């Protein structure tokens, strides 16, 4: 079996959740502190900043995880790309579960034509995590998070799919959703946690360590190390 | 004494040096295979991608390097924000030298009226690297693959103050110059080096070779590991 990889994200947008930028900023923060004090599982951190380019120039829509470069899966035609060059790929969050599954489809068809081998690759899967105990509540609070930055990119009536494509709920239906998520994209995805839409930091904290815990566990239980 | 760490950058610009970007991106490709295969000291990597928001709802102008989170040296006003949460800059290598050491210094006095500790704090310094035994040879190649980006960030008249504030020309006054500018910004920066402006390929993987075995010796000689 395969060890699957864990990461955060940050998304780098100034109006979040009705946050001053100062709160939003302290709160990144302490999710910085709780990775680096409390938890060892997340690897790396990136930053979803794409509502920028798509609000051209660039040689490709590269991702730097560490030292292992990502292409962010913008189109077909960019997935197209990646897989000329054998490169893994970065899922946006806010892309619905079914054309992320469409894009790796897209990207799986390519290498074959091309005879590029990617038997190894794993992708990257970025999604918003925020449980509580009412599932509503969740996806109230990611809603809420979101209205600002949904504006900006000119895409409010997404937010429905957008809250369906991540994982708010209550600790065990996130966990099992990730896991349909990651199924149905062959298991062939590492992730990126966003745990910014949970306001109540203790909450965040409680959550960032108890996944923490049960990845330490699981990969114990199953020899992954 | 303190373990200098170095990683390496890619202008993510799609005309550099007159090149096809399909050979800048098999150019950046074979550079990713040096890290991977040849070399050991090569430990992020990042993009230079600034010339899209110059050319603001950014929470921050954060760059993650690995899981260290930077804030470019955008601005004097950017980094008394980086200095008032305590975190490492990422020096911009289309900066004079004179600049990056007054950002440092807005920096440190920063730091210093917040009471925040920044004692342990080690910064990125981006250059570019050509190194060629002619050194005229390796400003002139350095230039004309910089042309069109800096006819595109309207800095043209800029780049003898890029080429001086960069490493180009034989390999030891390379070494030499980069040491200079680590003294300048006070021994607090590690680097992260762009190779792409030397069009030839075994020219550049000798360099990135040479220089990692350079710094496996250094390490070695001085007991830093």
């Amino acid at each position: 079996m395969t060890k699957w990889n864990y990461g955060v994200f940050f998304l780098n947008f100034y109006h979040v959740g009705q946050q001053e930028p100062s709160l939003t900023m302290s709160n990144a923060l302490e999710t910085l502190r709780i990775i680096d004090e409390d938890t060892s599982i997340y690897d790396v951190v990136a930053f979803s900043e794409h509502h920028i380019d798509k609000s051209e120039t660039k040689l490709a829509p590269f991702v730097s995880l560490g030292k292992q470069i990502h292409i962010l899966a913008t189109s077909p035609e960019t997935v197209v790309k990646a897989a000329k060059y054998g490169m893994p790929l970065l899922f946006k969050w806010d892309d619905s579960q079914q054309k992320r599954i469409e894009l790796l489809n897209h990207y799986q068809a390519a290498a074959a034509k091309f005879n590029v081998d990617i038997a190894g690759v794993r992708h990257r899967l970025m999604l918003f995590v925020n449980v509580n105990d009412n599932p509503t509540q969740a996806k109230a609070e990611l809603s809420i998070y979101l209205e600002d930055y949904l504006s900006y990119t000119q895409a409010e009536t997404s937010i429905d799919e957008i809250i369906n494509s991540n994982a708010a709920g209550n600790f065990d239906t996130c966990l099992h959703h990730v896991a349909e998520m990651a199924q149905g994209l062959n298991n062939k995805v590492d992730f990126l946690f966003c745990f910014e839409s949970m306001k109540d930091q203790e909450n965040k904290k409680s959550l960032m360590i108890n996944f923490d815990k049960r990845v330490i566990n699981y990969r114990k239980e199953h020899n992954l190390n």
